[PDB]
């Protein structure tokens, strides 16, 4: 049975500095109050915030953050959503610092419904070498989903309006779970996106805090004094030449509120990572995020994959996670060598968009992926992409970038200011 879904996205993207919480907290309200002043507004079903929406998020020390956590019910973050959902009848995902009671500490995004409960709290399972600044921990589940019940979303294809409810498949995934595990893991494994294939995930949702490629990532330059007060003033002419305070751009909004302006595609070159044009997104890491989704993209060369049987050694010998991951410290098995039937969940394995019953395993589906990234810049060194955008993956059948035609581009903001973005998704379930 085929059910027709149509849902309204609304995606926040700030700017946060650590000790700011109170003053980023007022410029989302003013953001929020600006959206529903918009001409072409209508109320969303969900809205989501980058990862750590309101706290900032280069912390270098457990003592620093410590001001900052909170539990998963409680807090600033918990708070706002539960205002925001309760406003507005939506769901709201919002990334925050979390403490649990036995005093560990996550990086985390918390769901609440809205009824204005909390129905979810998803902690990152990929860390970054920031979070392992403060003793940040692995999510001990690794990835997970979680239903998302929606009102008057859903119909038949003979029905004329939306009048049904639809509980949708989703899964939360924040910003380094899109990488190779710690940059070392192959990039052939897909982890996050394979993960959202295998269980046939409907709606993704990623909260981020990622970086412009004119950040300092090289660990010599970070830790030889020279070389990095050299690299800071390089970035400190980047940001005067647009005419930006260090930080980076606050309080000054773009909003894109239920227009249809899609995003061009283009291929990366040696400028679509320049730090320059605020209101224009980040096309070398919009291509670069649309890569690491490969596993919903159409490929031609799958065909023979499948044909010639190149990848069950693969499909069969794929864990859950990574071995030496949070995860196993669950278990596990060759059922190529046993007597143990097969079973279901061994078919919808996947390994680069194949499974064992099929080519390309999402084909013919639909899958709706909504990235908040944050934008700005924090200690002089780092600079966030911003960028955020809703896709479409529309499963209809070369190119590993914006140019396939099998994801769509709904829309962006632009790299480098505070702003807004809604759409009208509409896509197809079954059921």
């Amino acid at each position: 049975t085929k059910l027709l879904v149509s849902l309204k996205v609304l995606v926040i993207q700030l700017n946060p500095q650590i000790g700011q919480v109170d003053q980023t907290i007022k410029r989302t309200w003013s953001i929020l109050d600006k959206v529903t002043k918009s001409a072409t507004y209508v109320k969303p079903d969900i809205i989501l915030f980058p990862e750590f929406a309101l706290t900032g998020y280069s912390f270098h020390a457990r003592k620093d953050i410590l001001p900052y956590v909170t539990k998963k019910d409680e807090g600033p973050s918990f708070e706002l959503a539960k205002s925001i959902s309760e406003k507005f009848q939506c769901y709201t995902i919002i990334g925050y610092p979390e403490e649990d009671d036995e005093q560990k500490l996550y990086n985390s995004a918390l769901v609440v419904n809205p009824q204005g409960g909390q129905i979810f709290n998803y902690r990152k399972t990929f860390l970054y070498d920031t979070e392992m600044n403060w003793d940040c921990e692995e999510n001990p589940e690794g990835f997970q989903t979680f239903p998302m019940d929606f009102s008057k979303c859903a119909k038949l294809s003979n029905e004329d309006s939306y009048n049904r409810d639809v509980t949708l498949k989703a899964s939360i995934g924040i910003s380094m779970d899109l990488s190779p595990y710690k940059f070392m893991a192959p990039f052939n494994h897909f982890e996050f996106s394979s993960f959202c294939v295998d269980n046939n995930v409907e709606l993704i949702l990623c909260p981020m805090a990622w970086l412009n490629s004119t950040s300092i990532t090289d660990k010599q330059t970070l830790h030889n004094n020279s070389l990095l007060e050299a690299a800071k003033n390089k970035i400190a002419f980047a940001l005067k030449e647009q005419g930006l305070p260090l930080a980076g751009s606050q309080g000054i909004y773009q909003l894109k509120i239920g227009d249809s302006q899609r995003t061009p595609r283009v291929p990366s070159d040696d400028s679509t990572s320049e730090y320059k044009d605020m209101d224009e997104p980040d096309m070398s890491n919009v291509n670069y995020w649309i890569l690491r989704f490969f596993p919903f993209l159409y490929f031609k060369l799958r065909i023979n994959w499948f044909k010639n049987s190149s990848l069950i050694e693969s499909i069969l010998g794929k864990t859950r996670m990574p071995l030496d991951h949070e995860y196993y410290k669950k278990h596990k098995i060759d059922l190529l060598d046993s007597e143990e039937v097969i079973k279901d969940t061994v078919l919808e394995k996947t390994f680069l968009g194949t499974s064992l019953g099929q080519p390309w395993k999402f084909q013919g589906k639909n899958a709706i992926l909504v990235l908040a990234n944050r934008c700005g810049t924090e200690d002089g060194t780092t600079i966030f992409a911003g960028s955020s955008g809703i896709y479409k993956f529309n499963g209809k059948k070369s190119s590993l970038d914006s140019l396939n035609e099998s994801v769509e581009l709904l829309g962006n903001l632009g790299k480098g200011l505070e702003g807004a973005i809604l759409r009208e998704v509409q896509f197809e379930v079954f059921r």
